């Protein structure tokens, strides 16, 4: 599909067998979701952007589907205000910028 | 052109007579480029991030020429970690998403 940018890039993601809405963000690096207790093993880790840094938890090779492409990664997990979807899964679902 | 994103989207912008480089940022509302001096009025305002509050200065109606195509919108001043280009922008040069 094609989303234009009028309004903030809002889709669906499925992860951890839960739905949520999570912003395509092509200036994220990394991908940052909101408080969840997902299972197993994390690093910790801080991420900066305007404001500051935050804490986050690092979970590995986590399975997350966005529009019904599958993408496996990193996935940082702590206090961020909005579900994040960075580059590293973009890059995954085929995700261009155009124009 | 198409922009793949197994790299930040890092792309030259022209503003005020002066080229920068600048991260197109689909995660974000507003335009914000890092301290610089910017002729014309301006407002205090202030935008939040992943890590809190921080203060900018407005400036309206600014022209500004992103990878060749110019856009004349809002443009915040402020201690940004990098000059990030908003949808508020991103509209005007007819920047989509697609995968
Ligand atoms: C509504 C909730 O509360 P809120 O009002 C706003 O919540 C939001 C918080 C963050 C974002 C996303 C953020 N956009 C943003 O900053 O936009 C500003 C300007 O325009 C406005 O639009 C929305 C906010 C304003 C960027 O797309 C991506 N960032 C990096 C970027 C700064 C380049 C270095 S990053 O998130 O920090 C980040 C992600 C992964 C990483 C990393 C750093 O390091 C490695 O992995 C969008 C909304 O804040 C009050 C507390």
């Amino acid at each position: 599909p094609q989303i234009t940018l009028w309004k903030r890039p809002l889709v669906t993601i499925k992860i951890g067998g839960q739905l949520k809405e999570a912003l395509l963000d092509t200036g994220a690096d990394d991908t940052v979701l909101e408080e969840m207790n997902l299972p197993g093993r994390w690093k910790p880790k801080m991420i900066g952007g305007i404001g500051g840094f935050i804490k986050v938890r690092q979970y590995d090779q986590i399975l997350i589907e966005i529009c019904g492409h599958k993408a496996i990664g990193t996935v940082l997990v702590g206090p961020t205000p909005v579900n994040i979807i960075g580059r590293n899964l973009l890059t995954q679902i085929g995700c261009t910028l155009n124009f």
